[PDB]
DNA sequence: TGAGACTTGCCCAGACTTGCCCGTTT
DNA sequence: ACGGGCAAGTCTGGGCAAGTCTCAAA
C-alpha cells in the first residue's frame, strides 16, 4: 500500500510528449509497438527504445524518470517490483538494485531511487538534447520481470509514467505508455489488436426508447453521423 | 442512544459532487456503477475509487468525510459492523479497525474515526487538491465486508454519505449513493436495473436503432445520465 | 490439523450397527433419511431419531460416542466445530459446551469431550439395552449449524461416526452415515436421489481390451454379476 | 554429484508398501491417483492421503520417512526444494520449516530435518497401528509447490520416497511414487494416460462391452493396474 | 529465427446451490 | 408444511492465456 503517482499527460511549458518510431532491427527484432492500444511489447531484458519529443529546451539540471504503476484500480495502490525469483540473479550490473523492474541501458548517468515514503521504485537520468539532425532524445530502457512472473507483476497490465522534472523534481511535463513484458511479443500483439478490432466491428444492432424531441433527435443525429463514418474498410 | 445524520443534496460554495469511472457491466466485474441508480455495485475487499470534483479549491485543512448507515428505516439506528468470521479474520492493515466496512488505502493521512457516543463508524482525508494537470482528486475504498453476511448488513441494504467539512468539521460538502456489496456486481446490476425499468415505461418514447455492442452501452450511459435530471429536480 | 480418526464400518463382537426407521410424525416432520445415499437430511436444532442395533448385549461400563469428520479428502484433517456466530448464543443447555456440532438430546448423562490431542469434538452416552419388546436401543441428536455455515462447515459436506466403546475407551463396534443440515430436508433429498438417478441411469457403452484368457474371464464374471444387479432393481 | 538417495522398492521383512484412493478425472479435482502411471496428480497445497500396508507390527520407536527427489538423472543430485517466492511465505502451519516443500498435516509429532551432509529435506513422523478394523494405516501429507514453480522444480518431474526405518534409522521398508502438482490434477492425468494408452499394444486381446462411464473406468482402472505388474516382472 | 504445436496456469458465464418468504393444503 | 418463486453465493469446464520446445527455412 504507497500512495498513487499520477499519470495524466501533461506536456507542460515545453509540449513533453513520446514517441515511439525506430527501426524495426536491431532495436525492435523482438519488441513492436501498438498504435491503436499505445502499448508495447517487448520480451524480458530487451531494450527497449523511447523517443523524447520537446518544443523548446529544457532547463540546466532537467532530468528524465520512469516509473511503472498498475494499470487495474485494484492494484493502483501496490509498488510495482520483481518476483523473488528473478531479484535474486547476477543479472544487476551493479548500478541498478536487484529489486527494480525498470533498467536504463547504455547510460551510466542513470539513478535509482528507492523513495522513503512511497516506496515505489524509480529510475532517473539527466536530460540530454537531441542529436543534431533530428528532433527527439532517445532513451533505452529493460523490463527484468515478465507481465506473468508469480511473485511479480502477476499477470497484472502495468503503466510505465515518463516524467520531466527540474533539478528540485517538481513536475515540468509527463506522459506514459501500457507495457507487456512477454516472450512473443508479435502474437501477443495480433491477439490483443485482433480482440480490439471485434469490439469495434461489431454488427449486433441494439434499441432504446429515448425520451421528447430534442434529446431524441441529438442521438438520432449524432448518431447518423457516426452510422456514417463506419465506412473505414469501404 | 443517538440519532441518523442527514443527506441532502448539498453541493455547497464552490462544487462538490462525486464521479465514478464507468464500468463494463460483466458477471463477476470486480466493480460497476449504475448512473441511472446512483448505487456502486462491488465485491468487498476489492478497491474502489471515488472521484473528487469541485471548483475553486477550498481553504487548506479542509478535510472530507465519509460515512456510510444502513439504508432502510427499521435499522437505520444500528452500528455497521462485520460479521464474526470476518472479525477475526486480520488485515494487512492494522491503523484500520477490524469491525469496520469502509476503508481508505494508499493513504497514510486518513483517519478511520470511531465515535462512542453516537456509535457511528466513518473516515476521513485532508481533501487534496488536483495534482498539477490532474482535474479532479481520487481516493480509493475497500469495503470489508459482504452485505449478505450472517451477523452483519444481513441483507439489509446500506449507503454511503461523503460529506465535506472543514477544520473542526462542520458543513461544506455533501454527497451520498447506495452501496450494494455483493458476489456479482454485474449480475446484480442487471436485474436491479432492469426491474427500474419494469416500473412505468409509458409516455415519451421512442425507438431508435443503435449499432454496436459498445457503443450501445455507451448511448445508455448519457441517455440516463439527462435522464437522471429529470428526477433530480423532484 | 488433525490426526483422522478411522471410519471403516466394524460390527465387532456384538454385531453393532445403525437403523433409521423412525415415525415421520413428531420424529420425523424435518428430517428425511435416504437409503440410496446413507445420508440423513436434517434441519438445524431439530432431533435426529437413530436406532442402535446389536446381537449380544455389551459389558457393564459399555458407552456411545458421536463424532463428525469432513467427507472430503482435503478436509479431513480439519476439526468439525460451529461457526463463529452461532458459537455465541445461549442456545446452550449448559451441558454442552457452544462450540461443539452433536449434542445429545432427551439424555442428562451425557458427557462433552474436547480431546487434548486431536482437538476433535464427541459427546458420549453409557450403553442402555432396548426398551421392552423392541430389538434397538434409540439415541437422539441435535445438530447446531447448517451445512453451510461460513466459518463453520462451509458447505462441505460431513459423516457421523458412532462408536460403541469399553469403558476404557477401546473399539467394540462403529457404523456410520452422512449428514446434511438444511433448511429444505424435502426438496434437497429429491434433489440430490435425483441426480444420483441420472448418474445410475447412464446407459452409453464402452469397450475394453483385456489381455488374458484368465483375466478376461475374471474381468467378464465381474461384469456380469453387475449387469444382474441391474435387472434385480429396474 | 555426491550423494543420490536409493529409491528401490523394498517391501522388507513387514511387507511394507503404500495404497491410494480412487479418484475421478475432473477438471480441477483437488487430488488422484493413476494406478496406469504410478503417479499422484494434486493441487498446490491440497491433502493427500497415503495408506500405509504392513504384512506385521513393526518394532517399537519405528518412523516413516518422506523426501523428494527429481526423477530425471541430470537432476537427482539437486535437492528439491520450495522456489523464491511461494519460500518467503509463512503459512498457518508453523511447524514446518518454510522451504520444505513436503509436510505433513494433523500430526504435532512430525520432525522436519534438514539434513548436514546431504542437504536433502525430509519429513517424519511416528509409525502408527491401524484402528481396530481396519487394514492400512494413513498418512496426510501437503506438496507446497508445483511442478512448475520458476526458480524451484522448474517443470521437473519428482519422486517422492517413503521409507520405513527403525528407532536408531535403519531401513526396514521403502516404497515410492510419483508426483505432479499442477492446477488441474484431473485434465493433466487424462493426457498422460492416454498417451500412455497410445503406446506398447500388441498381442492377443479379449474384448468386453460395459455400461456407464464410471463402471468402465473402474474396469479401465484396474486392468491398467495389472498391465503395469504384468511388464515390470520380467 | 519465426510460428505451429505443446504445456500449463486462470478467467468467467451459465448453471447450480440454498436460505427464506408466501400463499395454499391438510 | 409443502412446493414455487426469489436472493445471493459459488461451482464448473470450456476457452483463453502465456512460456517453452522444436524444426525447417532465411
Ligand atoms: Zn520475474
Ligand atoms: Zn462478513
Ligand atoms: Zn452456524
Ligand atoms: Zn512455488
Amino acid at each position: 500500500s504507497s500512495s498513487v503517482p499520477s499519470q495524466k499527460t501533461y506536456q507542460g511549458s515545453y509540449g513533453f510528449r513520446l514517441g515511439f518510431l525506430h527501426s524495426g532491427t536491431a532495436k525492435f527484432g523482438t519488441c513492436t509497438y501498438s498504435p491503436a492500444l499505445n502499448k508495447m511489447f517487448v520480451q524480458l531484458a530487451k531494450t527497449v527504445p523511447v523517443q523524447l519529443y520537446v518544443d523548446s529546451t529544457p532547463p540546466p539540471g532537467t532530468r528524465v524518470r520512469a516509473m511503472a504503476i498498475y494499470k487495474q484500480s485494484q492494484h493502483m495502490t501496490e509498488v510495482v517490483r520483481r518476483c523473488p525469483h528473478h531479484e535474486r540473479s547476477s543479472d544487476s550490473d551493479g548500478l541498478a538494485p536487484p529489486q527494480h523492474l525498470i533498467r536504463v541501458e547504455g547510460n551510466l548517468r542513470a539513478e535509482y531511487l528507492d523513495d522513503p515514503n512511497t516506496f515505489r521504485h524509480s529510475v532517473v537520468v539527466p536530460y540530454e538534447p537531441p542529436e543534431v539532425g533530428s528532433d527527439y532524445t532517445t532513451i533505452y530502457f529493460k523490463f527484468m520481470c515478465n507481465s506473468s512472473c508469480m511473485g511479480g507483476m502477476n499477470r497484472r497490465p502495468i503503466l510505465v509514467i515518463i516524467t520531466l522534472e527540474d533539478s528540485s523534481g517538481n513536475l515540468l511535463g509527463r506522459d506514459s505508455f501500457e507495457v507487456r513484458v512477454c516472450a512473443c511479443p508479435g502474437r501477443d500483439r495480433r491477439t490483443e489488436e485482433e480482440n480490439l478490432r471485434k469490439k469495434t466491428m461489431d454488427g449486433e444492432y441494439f434499441t432504446l426508447q429515448i425520451r421528447g424531441r430534442e434529446r431524441f433527435e441529438q442521438f438520432r443525429e449524432r448518431n447518423e453521423a457516426l452510422e456514417l463514418k463506419d465506412a473505414q474498410a469501404t
